[PDB]
């Protein structure tokens, strides 16, 4: 692989890109200086599209369902986290949660999510005032407001690292998709792709 | 001011990164009850979201405009070079490795078209979809990136990088706001386009 000038196309969740990419880039550069990396944005909705269409060979993303012609590997289990920016003492109760306005990380413009689906089961609801298509930058949008966001704990970690937010366990149970490495069945055999995937796994 | 309506806007990665926070602060200050949906769309994907009705207004580099649609320039082009290592000469610029940001999966960008006019070329070694975290990405490397000035301002504010003017020029980073002609009369939509235009 040292003499390779091949171009590689991978898909990454926007939060995963912060931690995975810098150490990864250094490894491929040092051992395969001719290879070019193209990173596409990935989420659990675009993930089957990116694989089935050929836009990426492998992705590291939150994943829900994948095409039948796709292999996958869990890289990290997720639990939900509440993010807030106000200064009120104490953890949010369920009543507090349902009364405050919410920011939703929605990858296709929906104003409701799985949290709303779960709250509806118990006859409760919430008001979403903001839908954003990514995780990063969310702290700049919540700052100085009482808007709260419900995100996977991996995204929460990166957003807490960005500063200005508090993280807590939600006052109820909701979904949190796994972080996965997923690739298409055809490329399980490929040595160049096996090599890239083994290099990604060296850092996550 | 008392509006509680839902607005759906499309923004490229550079605009969502550097300009959405000031825009949102101003939108919420005037109309605290509005609901905002932001869709991510680069300069090639944007027109599809406008034609399909997924958004009512988009902000991106100049692209294809669907039928019935209108556009207006909202910010002039001012690119900046970012570096983590004096000012870079043109020969240094064409010799350093380049990271390309959010060009829909391609290995070419606007700068490649500009350099060709001098019979020059560059080497793109990396393509990423986001501007946030570029500092930690270029840290300890000779890789440079060429971003719009509003993205450079936010990235320099986080520390670790230096920003310079490029050794050539380009209108290619001009921001244009596009919308459908059917919504050209909606007072709520025209309020929104008015505020986007003002707060650039």
């Amino acid at each position: 692989m040292a003499t390779s000038t091949a171009v590689f196309r991978i898909g990454l969740s926007d939060d995963v890109e912060f931690g995975l990419l810098p150490p990864l880039l250094r490894r491929l550069r040092a051992e395969a200086p001719g290879i070019v990396l193209v990173v596409r944005r990935a989420n659990y909705l675009l993930m089957p599209n990116l694989l089935a269409s050929g836009e990426i060979s492998v992705g590291v993303s939150y994943t829900d369902e994948l095409p039948a012609n796709a292999k996958r590997k869990t890289v990290r289990r997720s639990k939900p986290k509440i993010l807030r920016a106000d200064s009120a003492p104490g953890q949010l109760t369920l009543d507090d949660y349902c009364a405050r306005p919410h920011a939703l990380v929605s990858f296709a413009g929906d104003l409701s999510g799985f949290v709303d689906e779960e709250l509806e089961k118990f006859g409760r609801k919430r008001k979403v005032v903001l839908a954003v298509p990514q995780f990063n930058g969310l702290g700049t949008l919540l700052a100085g407001t009482d808007i709260i966001a419900t995100v996977p704990d991996y995204a929460a970690q990166a957003l807490i690292a960005a500063g200005g937010l508090r993280a807590e366990d939600p006052p109820f149970e909701t979904r949190a998709f796994e972080l996965s490495m997923a690739w298409r069945g055809a490329q399980d055999n490929d040595p160049a792709e096996r090599w890239l995937r083994s290099r990604i796994s060296m850092f996550i």
